[PDB]
């Protein structure tokens, strides 16, 4: 498999139809998966499943910019279970990025970053077995 935490180059940054594939197992006892979308510095868009916040299970997703988080959108519906294989998809779409987890839609997060072309990196971490990592033009 992949080392994590891992960085997958996406090169000349995103743009809408590049779908992003991350194929892992999760593992015992998970605690935090995150997948980071940067442009340089900043993050344009952080997707971190945390296992564990007050024994609950919530998708946290956010922007950082010059070193500064801003507003947290959360999701209570969570796919992810220790212990089993998961398939997310990330699709860009004009206007957000659509997440898909084993093949069901599980949220939208809208654009804050607008260069959509030089977020130019993604950093894969946290307590998975990490398979693959890639993306497609669709
Ligand atoms: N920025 C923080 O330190 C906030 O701390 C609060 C109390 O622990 C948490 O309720 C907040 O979620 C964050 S933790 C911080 O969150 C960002 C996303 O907004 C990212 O997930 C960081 O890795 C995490 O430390
Ligand atoms: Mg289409
Ligand atoms: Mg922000
Ligand atoms: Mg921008």
């Amino acid at each position: 498999p992949l080392i994590v935490p891992y960085n997958l180059p996406l090169p000349g940054g995103v743009v809408p139809r590049m779908l992003i594939t991350i194929l892992g197992t999760v593992k015992p006892n998970a605690n935090r998966i995150a997948l980071d979308f940067q442009r340089g510095n900043d993050v344009a868009f952080h997707f971190n499943p945390r296992f564990n916040e007050n024994n609950r299970r919530v998708i946290v997703c956010n922007t950082k910019l010059d070193n500064n988080w801003g507003r947290e959108e959360r999701q209570s519906v969570f796919p992810f279970e220790s212990g089993k294989p998961f398939k997310i998809q990330v699709l860009v779409e004009p206007d957000h990025f659509k997440v898909a987890v084993n093949d069901a839609h599980l949220l939208q997060y809208n654009h804050r970053v607008k260069k959509l072309n030089e977020i130019s990196k993604l950093g894969i971490s946290g307590d998975i077995d990490l398979t693959s990592a890639s993306y497609t033009m669709i």
